[PDB]
């Protein structure tokens, strides 16, 4: 009775923030995600060893559910 | 002790804040998700050693709830 | 690291950010993404040792789930 | 506690990226991606030294699984 | 950094990218994925000493599955 099958973990070791940082640990569940479906068949062990933030730095450890936008807003010309 | 297998849990081995920064541990549901529903997954564990912030540094321990913004965003411009 | 599983994992040693850069670290899975039942097996392990981010620089430790684009719409399209 | 394992599939010794430059490490997982050998498994073991990006570098540490030409590219054969 | 061990599959020993360059290393499966073969282990060796980039630089280390034919090929059919 030591250590069984897991699924999702998120640790982390060390989170340094400076400079008006925010930092949050645990998973993001947007809107979007509510009424429909969310055990996708996922297993992975997410772990932090040292994270490092300078000039309003953010801090994220774990999953996030949404399609509104990859947490923040991106946007760009392609070819 | 303690025994479980995926279960969401929130911990904190420490957390330094100074400087005007701001800490809270729990799940924060936003507007956008619904009221307090409460009880929704909880399968990845959320923990983290050590937490540092410094000029006006936020602290979140646990997951959220909602799409309006992550946290709290409100970006316009597009590149 | 405070891990007994031996596959499939997203870890970090070292992650450096700064200029209003952002760093997270899990699976994200798009509003589209739905479809994925129960199951357990082998998977991809990601591993990264040290990592530089400067100017507004983004880290993403772990694996994505979505159609739109991969990760930012920026380059490349539909057919 | 325990510190002795294999390093995995995709790893990275070193990765530098600025300039509104982003990171992502991990299988990519398209929406048409549907039940039928979404579990690519352990395969190829991917293993970069030192990777540099200068004005918007993009990097992508692992496979990609899914149905859109290609994770990211200039175009198709030219003449 | 510390590491020594003979191993094949697709391995780069420095990766330079500037100038909106993007670099990818891992295998590329397309919707269509691989039919039959309940076997899908390494083969061929590919390890890349020095790679410099300039101007829209592209970097892809390992195989490639998919249609189009510029960075993926595929059999199809004929008239």
């Amino acid at each position: 009775m030591k250590i069984d099958a897991i699924v999702g973990r998120n640790s982390a070791k060390d989170i340094r923030t400076e400079e008006r940082a925010r930092v949050q640990l645990g998973n993001v569940v947007t809107a979007a995600a509510l009424h429909g479906g969310i055990r996708i068949s996922d297993q992975t062990t997410n772990s932090v060893e040292t994270v490092v933030g300078k000039g309003e730095s953010r801090v994220l450890i774990g999953n996030e559910y949404g399609g509104k936008g990859f947490w923040d807003n991106h946007h760009h010309h392609h070819h």
